[PDB]
């Protein structure tokens, strides 16, 4: 509630229907809490900041407060923050808490019974002892993890007394990582159910450490006893190379466990006995061990009918190159499994009869081969895993066929790597392969592949419509990082349903000058809607015109425009012209000094998108804008421009999203938004404006402004501005860091004062 | 002779013996050619500048010029240079004339009789007439290449009368490159030894077109018809891909010719006719020609058994990946072969019975197969090649076994690249391979090598001291561009005969920080002498010293030393004190702001060439400069020193090459070179210095100076300075731009004045 705050300068977001008010002061240098703080606010952030301590006059007049965090206020910066005692007590509707990166010695006490999140990482706490756990009964995740390890070291094992988490009757999730923790704190509440003991110093597991866990559905152990081998962090491997001992009937009380994560526990072997009790696994990870023999026989997998992911990564041997891969005929029995990732597994041929077992895989949709330096693979293996969504063939050598301060959610499971090629269908990732020019023949029987990615393959070739032959259903193309010679203007003409081209990075054969530059090969792409040729460094084009019936989006960033539209050189003015279903152009970086008179005449009608940013543009024409008709987003950003137009109203009237970031503008116009009803976007940051004039700011067009900024600045707080500043502290619109990046030039004391905070009574 | 000149800005160099006078006025943006030019010169420069025309009166005073250059002098500027009549009458002794890149039109009139060089390149003569030609029957060697191609376009096919050169019997050399000719000129001169045909539009050849040339023994042929697939240049191929049709009976009246070049020519057969008269023949060029079938035929190499050279690069099939090498059972008579290259034919694998037509090979040294895409290839195949010197080995994919404005000599044959491993033996060339890891049994057989380049395999291993066994008897070793983790103070312990090892460019690990970095490694290599590990990043460092009894070159830029020599960190200090045999360091841009006291001390005794270039030392201490007694070299270029030292002679006794190349010095101090007599060497260029005084510069030490720069400076013409303007221009000094780069900055009407062209009489 209050809506209107007077002086805070962090942001406030309402949510009338959840009834929670959030008020987020990260990255302010707060060196303490600012007055005037709302006593309806639920959500506090107070991120890295010069806070010396805590006060429990600090949270006096605030009993509505839910979630208090103080992530990273002093990261190892001056000496350990102080909690004094009874600074919490007085909340209590608080829920969480977060007091992570504080250098805390131990757990602070006083805590209100109703908390139920706790965070303590990136602290000094390596002792536990259930009388600083008492005040905890009613607490439910507990975050303890990163508290002595290589970044943060303690020098001191952790130690826990017996029976310390026990009476944490409501305890649910438990984080010991990087604790330095030897053994398992036994005896956890049997309501747990995420336990994450993972990058520790964990030796042995006894039979009764998770003898009371019922509930339990995340459980992860790794780094205990970890693979050190070419290991770009420091590790210590433990003796002899010793595995990390697990009993076979460790496993057996855990019944509703769903995700087990073994990643890095230098296993050689994995009995059977493990998953005789767990038969609702869904997750299983297998990283970074020694289970290279253990793939060949893989007897475990018998018993695993429901697991969803299986991850295999990064289990070769050393010093030994397989000549093929060893699938057990046991992975046939995962009926469920959908994602599968054998990385690592360096291996030289790949043959079809060496996948047999995932053949009767119905539900399987990523298959993750990368990494392998796979040197013979026949690609026409495939044809038989048309269900599949996507498979991997990344930067191993195949080759064409011969003659705690952020992430609030803390414990996340990695989330993979959405690439825009997969929402198109069928993925054949073969990008940093050693596949050097490209035949018809070696991508036949791959008629079903919706994506092709081939980039950094730095392939040499001139197409001329006949390489991509085979596939007839192909939407997405990349061929990025490559070499393409444009010698003909027939190229991914077979192509019939391609719908995205990306020829970007193929700077080589178009820096050179004199040969053919073919730019009207879009002509014969029907069906095409985006095409990104950024960074290619092209400065001179056979074709006169770029043709093409249904393109609407085109990247042409990076490349050297200013010699194609040269003073003198009208052969190019009309180069997008023909692009008649065109929306969107990002011309930038293109090093344009100036912009020459009939490049507008020559735009395309339907541009809606257009970008100039890093470019240099000393002097931009403005009553040229009208000849657009439809543009809604011209952008300037990065640029060197030093007028404004004299009536935005007169030279776009559809213009909405004007942008002049990084600029260098002295002063605005007598009438810079006279009668411009239609924009609802202004940004003017970064720039060297001195004062904004009532004529040239009306409030009947201010009043419609989504968004406008003006922070970060050359501003002058003079008393020539007494309107200026009456109005950005007596106005509704949006305006970001306006007590934070803003600041007074002058005169004299009134150096890095706030325009929101100004108040002249002598003017 | 004339020994002293005046005002000239060109360097004079005399040879006695030779009694040739040479001017060098290269870059010099000279207008017009300045006087006092002595007549006792005989070479005279005259290189790219801004020259409008030539007048007679240029070359009146002089008779004694034997050579003029005047190359570049309008690079396609103003208009064309014009020659006036009789301009070169005068000069009866004149033997050479350079006249590339003029733009002229047609060649120029009154040359005289004594003449023996023209060059007349790059310029716009497309017409050829003996009546042009009838005054240079004493010419010898005729350079007009350049003259319509890509690059100079004339749009009109090169023309020549018939028997234009027939009358010219001095003619040795001619050269008619990148001129397009379509047709040989006959009847050339019976005297002609190098013809230069390449790079033009030749489609056919007569049977009588090399007739008369009994004395040739330099022939191109190369570019026409030429092979146009990836071409990075302008090229046009004939019709139909044809080939250069030359006739069987063609190179029979060639009985000298020792060198044949066919590169580039289409050609798909050779036949054994054409070699039948030139049983002499030393040097043949076949690259880029569709010989890929001929390889395996080869019948014409039965002819040549006194070849050296042979080249047939980049002569793979479109679309085509090759399973093996095809050699032809008739390279064994090849019995003179030195030097073979099979690039670009492109095959996956290489076997040892694919080189045994070259086993016979006595004479054979280099054997290049770089670039070929080789996928399998068993290293120990090359134990019967242990005569041959270099085995090339380059980026193809070879995996460890699984389970005219310069270059006056114009027409020069291509130069091999000497690469430093060259001269230490038996060389391996493996870089940018596909190889990942390191084996004892892949390097069997090998005991030969004195040298193996390993650089850009990006290989990340552990190196222990076994990886190398096989290799007793390396002396180089280059392990550049990977990822070496130094974990063990053990590796490269087995090469007990290494002297150079390079581990440059493997910043990956070393970038890490918390993980052993065992740098006193060096211990073992017991007659290592210089070790590189430049561009390391190297900020940490587990051993406390590096030890080493033989190294005497260690390079050390590009690393992070401030770090390691941090304030109130003393560790490190004493790092390269154990190194007693080093000469040599170079410890550049580390970053470095300053040096702690207590560096210099922990130097190694025989230090004499130390380098800071590049590292921004805001102030550098000279007391401490005592302790190294043996210090020479010192080098202090591209920093941010303010202040020399108080006196030179108190800091080194030992100093002789002292630079301060691009720093940032406003004054000298009043004793800067006192009783200095051991200093040879002196830099303080490209400084802010205003001023230099007598007692400063006292002239018993600059009687000795070899070499003294301060130019590109900021030197005030003050009569402050009347001592000094005395000087320069009466002394032995050897100061390089004396008259070009430095110049005054005032006062007033004294901008831009020479200081050795400075008279002020007023003072
Ligand atoms: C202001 O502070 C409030 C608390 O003081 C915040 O309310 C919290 O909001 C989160 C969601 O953002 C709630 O989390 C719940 O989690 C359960 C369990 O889901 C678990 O598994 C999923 C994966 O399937 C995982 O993503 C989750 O993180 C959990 O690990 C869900 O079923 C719920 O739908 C919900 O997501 C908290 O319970 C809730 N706390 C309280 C006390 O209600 C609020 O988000 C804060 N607002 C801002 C703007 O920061
Ligand atoms: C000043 O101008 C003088 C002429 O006006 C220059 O004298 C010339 O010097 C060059 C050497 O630099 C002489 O070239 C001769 O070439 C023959 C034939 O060798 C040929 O083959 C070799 C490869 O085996 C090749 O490298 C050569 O370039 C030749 O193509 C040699 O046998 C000789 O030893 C010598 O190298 C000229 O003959 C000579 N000209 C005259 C008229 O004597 C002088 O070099 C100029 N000085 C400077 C500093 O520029
Ligand atoms: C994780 O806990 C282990 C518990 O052992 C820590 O190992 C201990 O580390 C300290 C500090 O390096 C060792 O103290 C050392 O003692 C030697 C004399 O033996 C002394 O010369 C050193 O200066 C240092 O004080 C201690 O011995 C060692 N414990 C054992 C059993 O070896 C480890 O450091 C902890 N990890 C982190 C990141 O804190
Ligand atoms: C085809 O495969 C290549 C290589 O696998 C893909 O390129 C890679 O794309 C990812 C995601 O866009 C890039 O990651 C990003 O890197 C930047 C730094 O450049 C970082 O700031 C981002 O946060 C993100 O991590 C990755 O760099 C890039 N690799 C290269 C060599 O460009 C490509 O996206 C694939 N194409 C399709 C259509 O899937
Ligand atoms: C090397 O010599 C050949 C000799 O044929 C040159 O080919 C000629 O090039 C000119 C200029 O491009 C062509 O003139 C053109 O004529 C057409 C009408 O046919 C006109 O529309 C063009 O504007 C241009 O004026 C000429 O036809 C062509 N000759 C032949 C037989 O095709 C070639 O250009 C020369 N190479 C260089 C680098 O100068
Ligand atoms: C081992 O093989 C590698 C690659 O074949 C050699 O590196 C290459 O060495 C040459 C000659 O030093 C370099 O050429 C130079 O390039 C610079 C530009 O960087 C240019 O300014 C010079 O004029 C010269 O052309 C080449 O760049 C370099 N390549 C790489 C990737 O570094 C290496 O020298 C070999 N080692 C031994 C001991 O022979
Ligand atoms: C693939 O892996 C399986 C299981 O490790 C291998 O089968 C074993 O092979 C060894 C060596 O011959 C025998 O001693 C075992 O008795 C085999 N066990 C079983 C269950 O068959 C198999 O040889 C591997 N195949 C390849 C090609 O490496
Ligand atoms: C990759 O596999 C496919 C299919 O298994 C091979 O295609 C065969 O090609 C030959 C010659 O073109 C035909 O005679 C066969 O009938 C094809 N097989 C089928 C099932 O139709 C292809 O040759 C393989 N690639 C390589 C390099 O061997
Ligand atoms: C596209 O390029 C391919 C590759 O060169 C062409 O295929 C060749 O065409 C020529 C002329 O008909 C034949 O002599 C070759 O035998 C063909 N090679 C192969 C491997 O088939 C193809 O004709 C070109 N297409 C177009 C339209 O230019
Ligand atoms: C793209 O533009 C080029 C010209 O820049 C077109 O090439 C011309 O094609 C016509 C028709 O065959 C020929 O008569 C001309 O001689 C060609 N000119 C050149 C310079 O090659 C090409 O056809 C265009 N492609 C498309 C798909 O429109
Ligand atoms: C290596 O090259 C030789 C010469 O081109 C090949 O020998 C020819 O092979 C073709 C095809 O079988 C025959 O028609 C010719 O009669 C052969 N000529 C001779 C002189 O033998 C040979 O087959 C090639 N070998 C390989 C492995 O490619
Ligand atoms: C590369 O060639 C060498 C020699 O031709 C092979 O060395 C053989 O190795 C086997 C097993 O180690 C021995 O039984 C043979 O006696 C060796 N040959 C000789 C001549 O001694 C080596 O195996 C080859 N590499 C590969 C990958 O096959
Ligand atoms: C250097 O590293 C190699 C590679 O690990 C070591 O060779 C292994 O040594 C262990 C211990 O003796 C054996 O169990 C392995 O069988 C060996 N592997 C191979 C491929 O031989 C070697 O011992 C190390 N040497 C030193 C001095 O540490
Ligand atoms: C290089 O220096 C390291 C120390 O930085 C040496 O490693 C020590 O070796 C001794 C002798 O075995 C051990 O007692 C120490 O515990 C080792 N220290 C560490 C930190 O590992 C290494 O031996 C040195 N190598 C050489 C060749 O002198
Ligand atoms: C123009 O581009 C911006 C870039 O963020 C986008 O937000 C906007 O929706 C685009 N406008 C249209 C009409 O597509
Ligand atoms: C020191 O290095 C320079 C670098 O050019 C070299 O010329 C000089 O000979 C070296 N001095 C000694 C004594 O090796
Ligand atoms: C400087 O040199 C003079 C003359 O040799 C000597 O007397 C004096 O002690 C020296 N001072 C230092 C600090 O070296």
């Amino acid at each position: 509630a209050r809506w209107f705050p007077k002086t805070l300068p962090c942001d406030v977001t309402l949510d009338v229907s959840k009834n929670h008010v959030i008020v987020d002061c990260t990255d302010k240098h707060l060196t303490e809490i600012p007055g005037g703080i709302p006593t309806n606010t639920t959500n506090l952030t107070l991120t890295i900041n010069h806070i010396p301590d805590i006060s429990p006059a600090s949270f006096h007049r605030l009993v509505h407060l839910v979630e208090i965090d103080f992530r990273c206020n002093c990261v190892p910066c001056p000496r350990r923050l102080q909690i004094k005692p009874r600074s919490f007590s007085g909340l209590t509707y608080l829920k969480s808490l977060y007091l992570d990166g504080n250098q805390l010695l131990e757990i602070p006490q006083g805590l209100p019974p109703s908390l139920q999140l706790l965070s303590l990482e990136a602290n000094n706490i390596f002792s536990i002892r259930k009388e600083q756990l008492t005040e905890l009964a009613n607490i439910e995740i507990l975050y303890l993890g990163q508290n002595c390890y290589y970044r943060n070291p303690c020098y001191v094992s952790y130690s826990i007394e017996k029976d310390a988490f026990l009476n944490l009757t409501k305890l649910k999730v438990l984080s010991l990582k990087d604790n330095n923790v030897t053994t398992v704190p036994t005896v956890l509440p049997s309501t747990l159910t995420e336990l994450y003991l993972y990058n520790n110093m964990i030796a042995e597991i006894q039979e009764d450490d998770f003898n009371n866990l019922n509930q339990l559905q995340i459980l992860d152990l790794s780094g205990n006893c970890p693979r050190c081998y070419n290991a770009p962090f420091p590790c210590t491997p433990c003796k002899n190379n010793s595995p990390l001992q697990i009993p076979v009937n460790a496993f057996d009380a855990l019944t509703e466990l769903k995700v087990l994560r073994l990643h890095s526990n230098s296993l050689q072997h994995v009995p059977p006995r493990w998953f005789k009790n767990i038969n609702n696994l869904q997750e299983l990870d297998l990283s970074q061990n020694f289970l290279a023999k253990e793939i060949g026989d893989a007897k475990f997998l018998h018993f695993l009918p429901n697991l969803i992911q299986l991850d295999l990564s990064f289990n070769f041997e050393l010093q030994v190159y397989r000549a093929s891969m060893n699938l057990s005929q046991a992975f046939s029995s995962l009926k469920s499994l959908k994602i599968l990732r054998i990385r690592g597994y360096v291996f030289k041929e790949l043959k079809s009869f060496q996948l047999s077992p995932l053949h009767n895989l119905q539900n399987l949709e990523v298959l993750d081969l990368g990494t392998n330096f796979i040197k013979i693979a026949n690609l026409s293996m495939f044809k038989q895993f048309k269900r599949l969504k996507v498979i991997d063939l990344s930067v191993n050598k195949i080759s064409p066929s011969g003659d705690s301060c952020r992430f609030k959610n803390k414990e996340a499971s990695f989330t993979s790597v959405q690439e825009s090629c997969y929402k198109y269908g069928q993925t054949l990732d073969l990008s940093k392969n050693s596949i050097f020019f490209i035949k018809s023949s070696d991508f036949q029987h791959l008629s079903f592949l919706k994506c092709l990615n081939l980039s950094g393959n730095l392939i040499s070739q001139t197409l001329n419509g006949s390489e991509f032959q085979p596939l007839a259903e192909l939407r997405y193309l990349d061929f990025s990082n490559n070499r393409l010679d444009l010698l003909h203007s027939t190229a991914f003409e077979e192509l019939r349903k391609l719908e995205v081209l990306d020829i970007s990075s193929n700077s080589h054969y178009f820096q050179s000058e004199g040969i053919t530059h073919m730019l009207n090969f879009t002509k014969n792409l029907k069906v095409l809607q985006k095409l990104m040729m950024n960074d290619n460094d092209i400065s001179s084009s056979t074709s006169r015109t770029m043709e093409s019936e249904s393109l609407r989006t085109l990247e042409f960033r990076g490349n050297h425009l200013d010699v194609l539209w040269r003073d003198g050189d009208n052969r190019y003015l009309q180069l997008f012209k023909n692009l008649l279903k065109l929306e969107e152009l990002d011309i930038s970086k293109n090093s344009l000094s100036f912009l020459p008179s009939g490049v507008f005449d020559g735009m395309p009608p339907n541009l809606k998108n257009l970008s100039l940013a890093k470019n240099g543009l000393k002097s931009f024409i403005w009553e040229k804008l009208r000849y657009l008709k439809n543009l809604e987003t011209l952008d300037l950003s990065h640029n060197q421009l030093t007028t404004v137009p004299e009536r935005l109203s007169n030279c776009s009237r559809s213009l909405k999203n004007l942008i002049l970031k990084n600029n260098q503008i002295r002063s605005l116009t007598k009438y810079f938004l006279q009668d411009a009803f239609q924009l609802r976007y202004l940004d003017l940051s970064s720039n060297k404006i001195q004062m904004i004039q009532k004529t040239s700011f009306p409030e009947n067009v201010l009043n419609n402004l989504k968004m406008l900024l003006l922070h970060h600045n050359r501003f002058l707080c003079t008393c020539d501005a007494v309107w200026f500043v009456w109005w950005v502290q007596h106005t509704e619109v949006t305006i970001p860091y306006l007590a934070t990046d803003v600041t007074c030039v002058g005169p004299g004391a009134h150096k890095g004062q706030s325009v929101i905070s100004l108040d002249l009574y002598t003017c």
